[PDB]
């Protein structure tokens, strides 16, 4: 099981990640429910003060569980954004379609002001449109690269040959 200092150190945790920040409503929610919890202690309710914190804590394992898991799933989809549009840039996207590139590098900025803002699910949303944009980018650069050797190859046997 646990004690009453295991919820300091959840809570320690929590405020240590922006938990608090990211999901403020159901923070002060929690927080609301931790002060009732501490009514009951302190009126002698022992068992009703037991079986507030149970929940206080599981409140609190949430908020951080959900905060880690999109952090992770965010800095995932940044790293992956990179990757793509880096093999978009390996294949002349700045010749073909550079426009394209912009509207990902604008995306990724956009869902970074929203992030900043300790808006997790709409900077989710908007770091998933850029990497989306960035795959269709790869493949749209490869696609234009190969049509222009396949052009070129060709003319140059005809004015030729």
């Amino acid at each position: 099981n646990f004690q009453l200092r295991d919820i300091k150190d959840i809570k320690n945790e929590l405020i240590r990640e922006r938990g608090h920040l990211f999901y403020s409503k159901e923070f002060n929610e929690a927080e609301r429910l931790e002060e009732a919890m501490k009514q009951s202690f302190s009126k002698k309710k022992a068992i009703e003060g037991n079986e507030i914190a149970l929940k206080v804590l599981e409140r609190y394992k949430t908020i951080i569980r959900e905060t880690r898991e999109k952090k992770e799933k965010t800095n995932y989809l940044k790293e992956n954004i990179e990757k793509y549009l880096n093999d978009a840039e390996a294949n002349e996207a700045y010749i073909w379609i550079p426009l394209e590139i912009d509207e990902v590098n604008n995306l990724y900025f956009e869902a970074t002001r929203k992030y900043k803002n300790y808006d997790l699910d709409n900077a989710l949303d908007m770091y998933s449109k850029a990497f989306n944009r960035a795959q269709q980018a790869a493949k749209n650069a490869k696609e234009a690269k190969a049509l222009k050797e396949t052009d070129e190859r060709m003319y140059k046997q005809l004015k030729a040959l």
